[PDB]
DNA sequence: ATCTGTACATGTACAGAT
DNA sequence: ATCTGTACATGTACAGAT
DNA sequence: ATCTGTACATGTACAGAT
DNA sequence: ATCTGTACATGTACAGAT
């Protein structure tokens, strides 16, 4: 049933395999170019992130994020304007340090030795106004899109926006949440106006993804398997499909399934609540969970809790009803939409 | 029952404030001196091993253990006769002879330079113990008030992969899983100067039980604030606390010490992997079933190494079977009597 | 003036004290 | 149940070195 | 400051066992 | 149909060399 489509969604070793063989190319070219290069970037590192690198990607491995993180020095923040997640950025040539004119110095970079590569099918797609990403298309014989994101790294305790953040303590527990709070914390380009960074931890997620059990062994060799990233899985895949059908739903992105997740495996954190065998259950108060979010129109960021993702503001009740009325309608006709 | 005896054995803040006050002052003073621009010794640095730093330490803070570690580059090592633990090894270039860094040269001059510290503080009374042959520790005697003794132990720090002895060790992948062991795999491993022959030093995961003993539940929030508590320390207390007793009433026990109780229990927290099998509702039970395998441990005269298993603490060399067979009736007594001796 | 090994500043888990 | 001392990990300030 | 080598976790593909 | 075991593939951390 649900086991059958998650064998469609798998990623095929092949393809996985070519994929990654000319993205790794693109990617080691691109990074070396910021650093051989006497450039404003210098210092810059290379942190994978995203659904490719923490296995929940479906269908075919055609989407890759990738942030280039630089470690700059001291740097007061300041929130912008009460939403937690946007900030201004304070203390070579961007000058209140601007993400509009430093992403776009990093942009006429990665477009200038993208110009350069003759051995590949690579083009670099239009802008798309307050995106973070510097967004690559690879034709290879078929086609793979591939987001660099300009990261700043601060070494700082993270914003007190994220004090009550990461709500982990009787899942993944104290210590865990301690540890991964003296990790750096990251600003990328993404604007609210040009001169706004966002607050990242894809670092984080990353980690959670690959570490999700409250045992040590959920999922390894010598341990049990849970369902709590198949769920992930299946859910993400509704959301693609009913995307690609309803432009009512742009809206909506695949970031507010994974936050509503993080929540579930909260609320629900033992691994034993998320046993194989009752998949069809799981995946099931997984998409009760989503409906109570849109309803409720709330959907708090799992890292900075004042940050409603669901607000009025950022999308219309209308959207959420009618997101909410093609989720009723698939889970009480047995997916008729995951057959297409 | 066995509540009452924890409460005796617990700690108080007031003694733990005054011992680690002395103990950090002393060890302080004794880490800046090995930094001395003309030292063997410089670049060593500080870690806190053993019971205190563990949280199993009864009845007293009255002995801490501090390793006092040395980064050395490449260093070959050679297994000393298949016994899985013993090795040779290939400024600091007055302690070789030959290709070969010895021990006991090595050791000697580490507790050379730390008498001569110790004997210029006045601050505090605290004097150096007599050499135990084969031992790796300087031990330092506190008087403070009250007696308190420091182990410094010399180390050798290596980066590099663990020894071979050591591949089928530290068996946690159904308890701590692959991650744990990966991770803690790629931390250095140390060689500390224990004889078996003066040339020869021995493998340390005195950092690595730490960390175990630390992080000691299946479950991530084992004994944490929004987790259960576990047993498992608890027992581990009760089993050092049936030895210590006994050891000091009885010579004939002098080949056991704690780090064989220590092994013990890191085979039955392997054995029993679930943190539902340490519940502190079964405190008796959990106590008892590890009697029960200690026992077994001492009738077929085996207790592997927790991470180099080939190494057999209860080799019928190394202890007599009679040592066991005495170490047996007693624990076997006390099992059977209501554990008289947890109230001498 | 610039760089740095050492010490301090900050934060929290663990466990004892209350 | 709440409060508090120690240990330990990480960030940063700076007198002494260069 | 940069690259390779090693080890193993996380995957997938497929056959034989159940 | 599902589970187990092996092979084959990629990602990632860290050490030692350069
Ligand atoms: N990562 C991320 N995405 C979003 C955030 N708020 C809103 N979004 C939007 O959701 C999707 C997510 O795409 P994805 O990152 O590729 O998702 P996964 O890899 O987890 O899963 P899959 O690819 O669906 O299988 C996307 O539409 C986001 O839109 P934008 O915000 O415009 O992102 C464009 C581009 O920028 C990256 N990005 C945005 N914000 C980022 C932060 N804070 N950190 C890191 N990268 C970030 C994004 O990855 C994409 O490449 C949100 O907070 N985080
Ligand atoms: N740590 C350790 N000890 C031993 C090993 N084999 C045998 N032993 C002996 O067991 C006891 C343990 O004393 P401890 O280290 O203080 O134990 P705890 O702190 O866990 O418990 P508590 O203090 O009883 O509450 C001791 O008699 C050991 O005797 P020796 O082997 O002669 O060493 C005495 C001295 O040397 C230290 N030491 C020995 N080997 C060491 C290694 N490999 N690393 C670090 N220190 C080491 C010992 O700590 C003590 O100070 C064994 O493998 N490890
Ligand atoms: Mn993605
Ligand atoms: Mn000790
Ligand atoms: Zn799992
Ligand atoms: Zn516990």
């Amino acid at each position: 049933k649900l086991k059958k489509v998650l064998d469609k969604l798998r990623l095929k070793r092949k393809d996985i395999s070519e994929a990654a063989e000319t993205v790794n190319k693109v990617v080691e070219r691109l990074l070396r170019r910021m650093q051989k290069r006497e450039s404003e970037f210098k210092g810059v590192e290379q942190l994978n992130t995203g659904s490719y690198y923490e296995h929940v990607k479906i269908s075919a491995p055609n989407q890759f994020n990738v942030m280039f993180k630089l470690e700059v020095p001291r740097i007061e923040l300041q929130e912008y304007y009460e939403t937690g997640a946007f900030y201004l950025v304070k203390f070579s040539h961007f000058l209140v340090l601007s993400a509009t004119k430093m992403l776009s110095k990093f942009r006429k970079i990665i477009k200038e030795e993208v110009k350069e590569i003759k051995d590949i099918d690579v083009s670099v797609e239009k802008e798309k106004p307050g995106s973070p990403a510097v967004t690559l298309l690879i034709r290879n014989p078929e086609e793979i899109s591939v987001d660099i994101i300009l990261a700043l790294e601060s070494k700082g305790s993270w914003p007190i926006s994220t004090k009550e953040g990461l709500p982990i303590q009787g899942w993944l527990g104290t210590k865990v949440r301690t540890n991964l709070r003296r990790e750096p914390f990251y600003l990328v380009p993404k604007n609210a106006q040009g001169e706004t960074w966002r607050l990242s931890f894809s670092h984080t997620e990353k980690y959670i993804l690959n570490n999700h059990g409250i045992e040590k062994t959920c999922c390894e060799s010598s341990g049990a398997k849970c369902c709590r990233k198949e769920c992930l899985k299946l859910m993400k895949y509704l959301l693609e499909q009913l995307k690609k059908e309803f432009q009512e739903l742009d809206a909506f992105c695949s970031y507010h399934v994974k936050t509503a997740i993080f929540h579930m495996w909260t609320q629900d954190p033992q691994d034993s609540q998320w046993d194989p065998r009752n998949l069809s259950s799981c995946f099931d108060k997984l998409l009760a969970f989503f409906l109570e979010c849109l309803r409720t129109e709330k959907l708090d960021h799992y890292f900075i809790p004042k940050f409603n993702l669901f607000s009025q503001e950022l999308i219309d009740r209308k959207s959420k009803e009618f997101l909410s009325k093609k989720i009723e309608y698939e889970r009480n006709n047995g997916f008729p939409i995951f057959d297409k």
